[PDB]
């Protein structure tokens, strides 16, 4: 059943409806048609996959003035972050940080008790559940009305050759393909892996169907994992990470890492490092009773009913490098050069399916770059120097060298940081700004406040990496990484009008020092 | 009573410690004498106050290889924000912001029901009273262990000339002087404005000795009164705000501040518009029981028991303008040229003293910018296109131009927004991010997740202006007015490397019209 919404002109909520509708359909939904009749052009590009790289990429091959059709098995645009990667992620991480102060402050002014409080995992995920296809609603609206884009959606694309699709029974002819299908969560090969209670974040919001007991095990130890499994332990489960390698590698600064995993383990976080998971064990109706796996210091046995697997995501490359020929990499991403151009003619592979980072402004400017080279703008795109964050309980934003990583790169440097070091540590009023001002001011919970550095060079004053734990800071991190890619120095950031208090106090902490010609820190 | 700390080495703590008993002391407390003995060197600067303007001041000097004194009543440095002003005022916003979040969902997740409940005011500013000696404690430090600072605290300064000052007893000359003093709480011309309930941001944290009645009339449309008024409707009484002319004028966009205050009266506040306070009623025993003001809609009488101005801080230049013969403006401002030189020789007048904008960043950095003239480096200072922004419930950041004030101003433009102009309106899960996604989720709480806007030239394709309701955005403010200053266009923002969710979604909607040579609104 195919249905033509070409000439039909749905409002936000409306879409939303409809989505819903089909997504819910016992017969799978009808096929959400939205081409034009009318435009005798051949397609510039045929976007397999309408997710944050084939979205952003049509419509900017749109707003240049070319051709684009986009085909998404889901019947919404928008992709794995809206209905079950980073939009639910952040639902569940605002939980964590409203969680962790309600229970630092349990039985305090209007703060509950939370002592023997349980929150419901599943209540917050069907909380997610009920409201996700607003956001999807807006993206069929937006893409539509306000994009001028052309859609198939609810029906899996079908690649015959470098230019011919086949989707909504119908075939398609296209100059250029940019395959654009994303990753898929990565998993164990494991006995009981596939035991009623293992979760990834995909399954996590779609077969949820009862209440997590008082013990959860996370396996995995980088951010989808960290981010899960904080929100896990907020609501009063005893969290284990079992982390193959070492946690957070991300967080390249000692000092900060080293904050972030002290507040995760003061929250009651356990986090078991060199360690397999060797077995996940049934019970007799086949649902998750434990899990084993081997550590360091020998093999270990945690009892649970719910286990979330916070691996790496996997690029969707098989069925197109067996029906296209892609040539692709150890990990199976698609390898391209630096027009995103695949192996094969007239072949462009963008976002997650051609690897790391695998994040959304990745997805989104190599959709756009991918569409700018196919509309005859050459112009490369290599990630390189990027900012990055990640959820624990605190927001963690990151970019440039660590302190340890600069001084060892030969790189004669200054810091700046709050709280300063002192016999006092931790225990100090500072740092402090929105949201973080209770901590400030709580008894015994000054530590708790955030912890911040910037990293400069002592002989050319730039800055060279900056690193912020608390709230508040990651916007900025966008904008504060464009300048000093500039050449941001100490003195320019001095010179800066701050809005105190700041969840950053780079500014005025630069000014400090910057009226030396021989820098010292801070 | 003189204490030489010079050679004490109090830890950030100890300081704290040290602080408290000092300001409690029956007798007034000693003095605390930093001053280096065996240092020859004239002094380069004699700051009069050690807050904001003052120890920053001193900072930078010190810096730049000149010496300086700083003299202060209080015990502490760092002035009215850690003492009374912006600390105080971010611990109540971070209140409004928690509670209002917890009185929408209340009774839902793990929020108690806040159908009845009221907040105790005095129990808060007991809070900040128990542990604003913290921030002190820090400043102290810092101040000489690490800035090496030299300072007289817990005693007046007495300006004898201008190069003349008394101390602790002890004379001391120098080349210069710098006025720091600020300014103090604005006060009504009405009868009963002395009442017992009658409060100002500097006696609130000193005289509260009672919890407020169920109404809260606020006197003033200032930053200070919209942001003390929410916290003390965010505690759960009906809080009504006497303005003087327009509410939120500060809110140059016209949507922006709709917005806002929308988003205000939604929480029950009363704000009126064209009011004047006439008389602040007492009951027999000297108490406030209710305010009469005039306004657009004749006289009124609000019962009340608490009353809170938040008129405009007037400078102290009384004192020291007879002394010096210094010139003065309309208001008590100090008059400086822009290099912040009064009207007498060598001295220089700085921070809230020179009047409007009151500021941290003003504070300080004519602070600095004082001492390096001092220093014989010539440079001027005209606060002019910096960022700003206010609390309500919600964190308002802007910067640059309005829709309106740019049509204006001659300009063609386009604008990105979220939520979109649309049917369903504000009742859309967007924006969303940090902070809000409960409220996108929410089961009718949508329209509480934000709004947003940038306005951008049609022709220039330059930023003209940003503005943003919502939460974690205050900080990439600071950077984001940069980067505009040095002409930031529509496609150089979608060039950059977002961090989604993010509190501002102007780089990847920037980068959606940025493929048209022909702009377009979203
Ligand atoms: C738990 C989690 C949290 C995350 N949090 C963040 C975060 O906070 N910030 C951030 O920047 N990134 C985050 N990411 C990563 C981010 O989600 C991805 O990098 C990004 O979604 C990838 O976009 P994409 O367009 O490459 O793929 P996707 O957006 O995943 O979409 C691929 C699309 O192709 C479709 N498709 C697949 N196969 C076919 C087929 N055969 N026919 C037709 N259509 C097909 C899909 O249905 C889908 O719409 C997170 C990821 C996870 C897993
Ligand atoms: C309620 C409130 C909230 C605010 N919130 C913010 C905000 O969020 N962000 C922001 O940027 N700004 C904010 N401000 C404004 C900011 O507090 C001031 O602009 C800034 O503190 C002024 O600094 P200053 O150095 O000029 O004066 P101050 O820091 O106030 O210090 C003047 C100093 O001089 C001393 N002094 C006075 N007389 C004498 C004397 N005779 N002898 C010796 N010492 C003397 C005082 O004891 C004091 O230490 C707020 C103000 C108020 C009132
Ligand atoms: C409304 C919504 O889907 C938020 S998740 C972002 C999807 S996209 O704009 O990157 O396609
Ligand atoms: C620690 C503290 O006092 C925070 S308030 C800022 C005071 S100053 O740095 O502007 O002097």
């Amino acid at each position: 059943k195919v249905w033509n919404a070409r000439n039909d002109h749905l409002t936000i909520n409306q879409w939303a409806t409809r989505i819903d509708e089909i997504l819910e359909a016992p017969d799978g939904g009808e096929v959400i048609y939205n081409v034009d009749e009318n435009d005798p052009r051949e397609y510039d590009a045929i976007f397999i996959g309408g997710g944050a790289a084939g979205r952003f990429g049509s419509a900017y091959l749109r707003a240049m003035g070319g051709r684009q059709l986009i085909v998404d098995r889901w019947p919404f645009l928008g992709g794995s972050c809206p209905h079950n990667a980073c939009v639910p992620h952040h639902l569940f991480s605002d939980c964590a940080a409203e969680l962790m102060l309600a229970r630092t402050f349990s039985g305090q002014y209007w703060f509950p008790d939370m002592t023997e409080k349980v929150v419901g995992i599943k209540e917050v995920v069907d909380l997610f559940r009920a409201g996700r296809n607003g956001p999807h609603g807006i993206m069929n609206f937006q893409s539509k009305e306000q994009l001028n884009l052309e859609y198939i959606l609810n029906c899996p694309a079908k690649v015959i050759d470098n230019h011919t699709v086949e989707a909504a029974g119908k075939v398609f002819k296209a100059k250029n393909l940019i395959l654009a299908v994303g990753a898929g969560p990565g998993t164990l090969d494991v006995p009981g892996v596939n035991a009623k209670g293992v979760f990834d974040h995909a399954t996590l919001v779609e077969e949820l169907d009862y209440e997590p007991g008082s013990t959860v095990v996370v396996v995995g130890g980088s951010k989808t994992a960290v981010e899960y499994g904080c929100f896990f332990n907020a609501t009063g489960r005893r969290t284990v990470m079992l982390v193959r390698t070492e946690p957070l590698k991300l967080i390249k600064d000692n000092e900060t890492r080293a904050y972030v995993l002290d507040r995760m383990k003061e929250q009651g976080m356990e986090i078991i490092s060199g360690s397999n998971v060797t077995r996940i064990e049934e019970d007799a109706n086949g649902r998750v009773q434990a899990v084993v796996a081997m550590t360091p210091n020998g093999e270990m046995r945690i009892e649970t009913d719910f286990v979330f697997l916070g691996l790496g995501e996997q690029p969707r490359s098989a069925e197109l490098a067996k029906i296209l020929g892609l040539d692709l990499g150890p990990k199976g991403e698609v390898l391209v050069n630096e027009y995103l151009q695949t192996s094969v003619p007239n072949v462009y592979a963008v976002g997650d399916l051609i690897g790391g980072p695998m994040e959304m402004f990745k997805a989104r400017k190599s959709g756009c770059y991918a569409a700018r080279n196919v509309m005859g703008e050459k112009i490369s795109y290599t990630p390189k120097n990027y900012p990055d964050f990640l959820h624990t309980h605190y927001e963690v934003s990151f970019l440039g060298m660590g302190e340890e990583e600069a001084r060892a790169a030969g790189h004669e440097i200054v810091t700046i940081k709050m709280p300063p070091d002192t016999e006092n540590g931790l225990n100090v009023a500072l740092p402090a700004s929105d949201r973080t001002m209770l901590y400030a001011f709580g008894k015994g919970t000054a530590h708790m406040s955030g912890f911040q550095k910037i990293v400069i060079d002592a002989k050319t004053r730039k800055v060279l990496g900056a690193h912020h734990v608390g709230y508040g800071a990651k916007d900025a991190f966008q904008y504060l990484n464009v300048l000093i890619k500039q050449g941001l120095t100490v003195d320019e950031l001095g010179d800066m009008d701050e809005l105190f208090l700041n969840p950053t106090h780079f500014i005025q902490l630069s000014r400090l020092r910057a009226g030396s010609k021989n820098l010292v820190s801070l």
